[PDB]
């Protein structure tokens, strides 16, 4: 093949030419986004049952939907929460790979089947189902600089003016407005209603009466009378629109003729539909959108296009309305594409230098500069074929590939260059000659390397998706790199390199080059000697090899294992949980005594805060609060003291003084979509209807027990704790004995306190909702109900205090279920130096002290790691068995493959060393880096063995073959390692957007590169001679 | 999957024209084979549980889970789950001049699960400190609570 | 009972918001009639899998639906592939005029 | 075979919470023929290769 | 063009198809000359013939 293209430089060029076209036409049809879909795709089924309680929502809405959610493909598990704010969520979870659009539809279908089993009131609301991955492109926010508009207002706007166009904006996928449309609000007065012996229900039946578009048939329909000649639709009256028209829908008329308009009993004005959640921008009333990137879109292009579309709207936005972009993942994506095209560029520049310094000829310097770009273009096309994207992982996977790309080129060129020098052969002749030598080796190494990177891909789960990216892009480049090292480059060598006077090693050129060649020439002579020295006194060295090993292992059992690096996203979360019973007004401040604080005392690092009342990460309710502490670009806040991880410490301590509201700071997870990255996740479950309270004995025993267990730490239940709830007793005995129905009382308590969504009016075009419930000062305290009367048999208003009685008891503020039965989630983590695995171990024993009828099951990342964890042995052993078999084939020997496999440790020690020595962790970047570094290392070993075996077979004794082999291989190795280390240095010492990943990757290859280079150049010949001696 | 989506796509055009008592009963669309793969039964050890006790067990604890066990197309429970059955007596019923539609009605006004709102209710007045859930009417569970219906 | 103008302000316009952003969208054309009828026609590039564009269609509409008039939400929006041309008509004619 | 093994597994993750006078049994069941079928050919495979 | 500035236009159906077919044509011609060029410049080991 290679001798075929040496004689065919033009054909060889054509191949390269279509690799380049394919790759270029590919680099621009390719999706561009931060990450692929790591999280298991999940579907969220949602609804708010206004005025409802966690129990009504769970038993009336959630249970019934759960009872018909089944017969659905690739379903991993289901989980839901019913809340005190009448809202709920049911998230179904499928395998990674599940077709989202198909998974969704299977879930809304069976929702559809359940909908008629639901209370009429939830059915009317809707029940939105939607894809619930947390991969938000950016998140805007329409905040009012002043105080002119409220949270409710700003919302209707975004959905009146800002929404529709943004959807037509190229790239924009899913988005969520923090709020709904306007809702016509009617707040009934118990007093101004009792005075006309009127009840809320009179209003509802009434509102319905005087607000219903009537069909109104046709003026000439069919059949018709002979003739007519004129047919025309008849358009009747339309539904109410203005607050005034609503203040008009009369309820009754006094015998004196006087009439009672709705206005005569309550206020009337457009307002929010749901007030559960409150949100402010640095303290100002706010709303906003949360956008996702459409399938196949360009993260970068859409960000521009969003900001584009928004701008063309800013002019007409009311005075005080300020748009803003608190959170945007574009800066990290962009600062990752550069921070790769830059390293890629540098690599090819550095390679030129090392290529010159040593080879002292520009022509030879052109080759690597051709092939490396050819191959890099290819890979993209190859990824395009595969359906991958241009993401954080696929890119870094390119960076890692570089050592290997630069290597293939250097070896091919350096070795032709050398053959010409030793045998005075010509470019053409040398070129054939080299490729006769290597060539098998390279096919051999292409195989061995696939066998080192492919098994990762076969991991299931989440860690499987991450690794699959690195794996498929690394081995695509690799395989391409080889193809091009077989077709193109040898052809370029035969064509573009001038000859060398046999035996000319330039030790005469004088000057620098003159000095260098004598220096290196001596350095080599030194090395052959060391090697020759070692090959005499072997045992002692085999001996030391055992200490390299033992150190590796020991060094493994000491490095903190992690999922992914501790990235500094420009953000930090702050969870606020005031005392159980607290009103939103209270929580609103507990989150402000923070904002004012962050926004000011921490101006050095803090740009703006986005706070919320009602919502939290443990639950929802007035006692649940939170702040989204933004941060200004990495650049304008250097020095560890202004790291999100340092800002936290400060933020924390301040909040420390808070014997009145549980507050916490914590940098978000490395990959949001997954959340909890470190620790364990599980549900405690009542698999026998034992009951809430029992079940709660479990979560409390679990908690105060696991905390006696020196294997876990930070064990916190995730949901909320029961608070006091004001129960209502209704004595129907005195109800029927008072002429007051019983259904009228219920309608009274619902349509006045909880609220009632009655009708659909028409607001400036679109249709919105009419809401009817009691005016605030009528529903605040237990005595407020005493304020409400109901008509009797006749027309005697009967106060709620004449048959109803109060009573405080304990109840669930947040009910949860997991796989159909009630459940409670608990987090926490492993004790320092212990593994998530151990942690699950302790727990697998705790659980055994459970009450009867309570079970548990792992969820989320513990569910997953429990699956991937189990295949590793198998994968690791297939990797070894195929690398073995391929090297057996290459060397025609069952034993010689051992003399290159035993280099694995040699290089992995310097990685463990460097990474541990830098305080980093055994995470994703480190692991894949460790496969790259050991791949190159083994390529160095493989070729050495290969050369030696050749020398050996062409009639030279083993040790003499090993010495010559190493001497012939040294220049090649020094050049690729000299150039590969320097290429990575910039990652090792980077700062700014994404610098955390770049370190986790630079620190590992430098260490692995250094120790592996210097050690395999000494022990491989040892291994090789040591095993041939057996 | 496309089949099922197409049927149901049409099925939900009829649905509304269907009588309420049928919609309410929950319709099942399934994509499964004709043969039973198997059946899992349950039987009493100390012979203490009736046909009916084993059935409330299955549907109440096992059935769903199997409902979602990768691969189960559809299922049939040869039995049923409990139900709060109210056996109407036309003699006692004549005695007080009552009708089934009277008792069907009391059960709908007295065994309910109403939304009742709360004290700290939003939107609230400026100053409000306390907030708690108000649990009004709840669903019955025991024959006794139904027995005592007014 | 609503005018072509209602059919548009309270229906079509809303469903079109959900139709934006769908995979492989060429264009969408809707019509509002004075007999309470409407049609939103969503068109896709050749090669797009039509079973799957329908499903994306159902998935998006399900989020407009609650924002439709309860006179429609109880009704039932129809969703079907769009063939522009009839292949044939199979008529029926009475000779002796026995049937009208 | 998969869906049957999946079922033996969903129930076995439920037996521990089952009442007292109660055992799970398998009246009808189609998988066993299948296991027996190939297992019985595997059996013949070896006889022949021998 | 004689429309009240505010009212634009946009092709569709048959037309849409037309305005696309036009668009393709150029690159179709470019790339097609390329494939013929490279295939000849490789099947005859030269640049002169192609
Ligand atoms: C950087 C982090 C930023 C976090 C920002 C979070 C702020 C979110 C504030 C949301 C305020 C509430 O906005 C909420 O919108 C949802 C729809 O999505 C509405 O949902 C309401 O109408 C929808 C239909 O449109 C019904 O299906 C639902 O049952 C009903 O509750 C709520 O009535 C409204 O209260
Ligand atoms: C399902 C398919 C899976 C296939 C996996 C098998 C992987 C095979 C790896 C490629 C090995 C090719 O190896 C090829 O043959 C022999 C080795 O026996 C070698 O040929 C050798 O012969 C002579 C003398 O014997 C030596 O001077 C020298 O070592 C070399 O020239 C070459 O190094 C190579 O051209
Ligand atoms: C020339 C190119 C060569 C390079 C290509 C080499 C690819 C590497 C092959 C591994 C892919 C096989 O896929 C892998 O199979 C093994 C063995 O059945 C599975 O392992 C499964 O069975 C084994 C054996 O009972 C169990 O110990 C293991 O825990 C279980 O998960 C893995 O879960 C699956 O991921
Ligand atoms: C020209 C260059 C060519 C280079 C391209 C090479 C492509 C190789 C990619 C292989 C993809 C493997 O696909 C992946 O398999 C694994 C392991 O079986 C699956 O994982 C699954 O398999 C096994 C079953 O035995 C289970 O133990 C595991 O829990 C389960 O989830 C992944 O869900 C799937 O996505």
């Amino acid at each position: 093949m290679s001798k075929f293209f040496i004689d065919r430089p033009i054909f060889a060029w054509v191949i390269a030419l279509v690799i380049m076209l394919a790759g270029g036409l590919s680099i621009l049809s390719l999706p561009v986004n931060q990450y692929p879909a790591i999280a298991p795709p999940a579907i969220a089924v949602q609804v708010s049952y206004p005025g409802a309680s966690a129990e009504t929502v769970q038993d009336t809405v959630v249970q019934v939907i759960e009872q018909q959610m089944n017969g659905i493909d690739n379903l991993r598990y289901i989980s839901s929460e019913s809340n005190s704010d009448g809202s709920m969520t049911i998230t179904v979870t499928f395998e990674q790979g599940t077709d989202p659009d198909i998974a969704q539809v299977q879930v809304q279908n069976k929702l559809q089947l359940a909908t008629p089993l639901l209370p009429q009131e939830v059915q009317r609301q809707g029940i939105r189902v939607t894809k619930a991955v947390k991969n938000f492109l950016m998140v805007v926010g329409v905040v009012s600089t002043d105080g002119s508009m409220t949270k409710e207002d700003l919302s209707n706007y975004i959905v009146s003016n800002i929404q529709d166009p943004l959807s037509r904006t190229k790239g924009v996928g899913d988005f969520q407005v923090f709020g709904s449309q306007y809702s016509m609000r009617i707040w009934l007065d118990p007093a101004k209603l009792n005075s006309y012996q009127l009840t809320p229900g009179d209003v509802s039946s009434a509102i319905q009466a005087q607000n219903v578009q009537i069909s109104s048939g046709q003026l000439g329909g069919l059949p018709a009378v002979k003739g007519q000649q004129l047919n025309a639709t008849i358009i009747g009256k339309t539904r109410l629109q203005t607050a005034e028209q609503f203040e008009n829908i009369l309820l009754k008329v006094n015998p004196d003729g006087s009439q009672v308009r709705l206005k005569d009993v309550a206020d009337v004005g457009l307002g929010g539909q749901d007030y559960s959640i409150n949100a402010q921008f640095n303290g100002s009333p706010a709303s906003g959108i949360a956008i996702k990137l459409a399938t196949g879109a360009n993260a970068l292009d859409t960000a521009k296009a969003i900001r584009q579309t928004i701008a063309n709207l800013e002019p007409f936005m009311p005075q005080g309305m300020k748009v803003v972009y608190p959170y945007d993942t574009t800066p990290v994506v962009s600062a990752s594409i550069h921070e790769v095209v830059k390293t890629l560029g540098e690599a090819i520049l550095l390679v030129f230098l090392v290529m010159y310094l040593f080879l002292q000829n520009f022509r030879a310097t052109l080759i690597p500069t051709i092939a490396v770009p050819v191959v890099l273009l290819g890979t993209f096309g190859v990824l395009a074929a595969f359906g991958f994207s241009i993401n954080t992982l696929t890119m870094f996977g390119m960076v890692l590939a570089i050592g290997l790309l630069v290597d293939d080129a250097i070896v091919v060129v350096e070795n032709v260059e050398r053959v010409m020098a030793e045998e005075g052969l010509s470019p053409r002749e040398a070129a054939r000659k080299s490729m006769g030598q290597i060539q098998g080796a390279l096919v051999g190494i292409a195989m061995v390397l696939s066998a080192v990177f492919l098994p990762m891909a076969f991991f299931g789960g989440s860690t499987g998706v991450i690794y699959r990216q690195f794996s498929i892009t690394i081995v695509s480049a690799m395989a391409l790199s080889v193809i091009v090292a077989l077709i193109l480059t040898p052809a370029l060598c035969a064509t573009m390199l001038k000859p060398i006077e046999k035996g000319d090693h330039g030790e005469h050129k004088g000057g620098f080059f003159g000095w260098f060649n004598r220096m290196f020439l001596s350095t080599t002579h030194g090395y052959e000697r060391g090697v020759a020295s070692i090959l005499k006194h072997r045992a002692p060295y085999l001996l030391i090899y055992v200490v390299i090993v033992a150190g590796m292992i020991w060094m493994f059992t000491r490095i903190p294992t992690a999922f992914l690096p501790d990235e500094d996203q420009g953000v930090l979360f702050a969870q606020v949980q005031t005392p159980p019973g607290s009103s939103a007004e209270r929580t609103q401040v507990v989150v402000d005594s923070m904002r004012e604080y962050l926004l000011e005392k921490e101006s050095s690092s803090v740009s703006s805060v986005f706070t919320v009342t009602g919502f939290n990460f443990a639950g929802r309710g007035q006692s649940s609060g939170m702040a989204f502490i933004m941060l200004k670009p990495w650049e304008e806040r250097p020095g560890g003291e202004n790291s999100v991880f340092e800002l936290a410490k400060r933020a924390q301590m301040h909040f420390f003084s808070f014997k009145d509201a549980m507050v916490f700071a914590f940098a978000p997870p490395s990959v949001l979509e997954l959340g909890n990255a470190t620790g364990f996740d599980l549900f405690l479950q009542d698999q026998a209807g034992v009951g809430h309270e029992v079940l709660l004995q479990a979560r409390n025993k679990f908690l105060m027990l696991a905390a006696q267990n020196p294997a876990l730490q930070r064990v916190r239940p995730n949901g909320m704790s029961d608070e006091p709830q004001y129960k209502l007793e209704i004595d129907d005995e005195k109800a029927s004995a008072l002429g007051v129905s019983l259904a009228d009382i219920n309608s009274t308590v619902s349509i006045a306190w909880g609220s009632s969504y009655v009708n659909d009016f028409i607001d400036r075009g679109r249709v919105k909702r009419v809401y009817l419930q009691g005016r605030p000062d009528a529903r605040m305290n237990p005595d407020d109900l005493s304020k409400w009367y109901v008509r009797n048999d006749k027309g005697e208003m009967v106060p709620f205090n004449a048959f109803a009685t109060g009573k405080w008891e304990y109840g669930s503020p947040k009910l949860e279920r997991y796989n159909g039965v009630p459940a409670m989630e608990i987090l926490g983590e492993p004790a320092p130096g212990l593994s998530s695995g151990d942690a699950m171990a302790a727990v697998e024993e705790i659980v055994k002290q459970l009450p009867k009828g309570v079970g548990y099951s792992w969820t989320g990342l513990s569910y997953e790691e429990r699956l991937s964890g189990s295949q590793a042995p198998a994968l690791y052993a297939l990797s070894l068995l195929v690398v073995f078999l391929c090297l057996a084939a290459l060397y025609e020997s069952w034993s010689i493959p051992f003399s290159v496999m035993l280099v694995v440790p040699l290089g992995v020690i310097g990685a463990l060393l460097a990474t541990s020595m830098r305080g980093l962790s055994n995470d994703v970047f480190f692991q894949v880096g460790l496969l790259t570094t050991i791949g190159l290392s083994a390529k160095n070993a493989i070729l050495i063995v290969e050369f030696a075996k050749e020398l050996h077979e062409q009639g030279k004794g083993i040790v003499e073959a090993a010495i010559e082999a190493c001497r012939m291989r040294l220049r090649p190795i020094v050049m690729t390692s000299l150039a590969f280390i320097l290429g990575v240095v910039p990652l090792a010492i980077s700062t700014g957007a994404g610098s955390g990943s770049q370190h986790a990757i630079g620190t590992g290859v430098i260490g692995g590169m250094v120790t592996a280079t210097v050690l395999a150049i000494f022990w491989v010949p040892l291994f090789y001679v040591a095993v041939s001696t057996l």
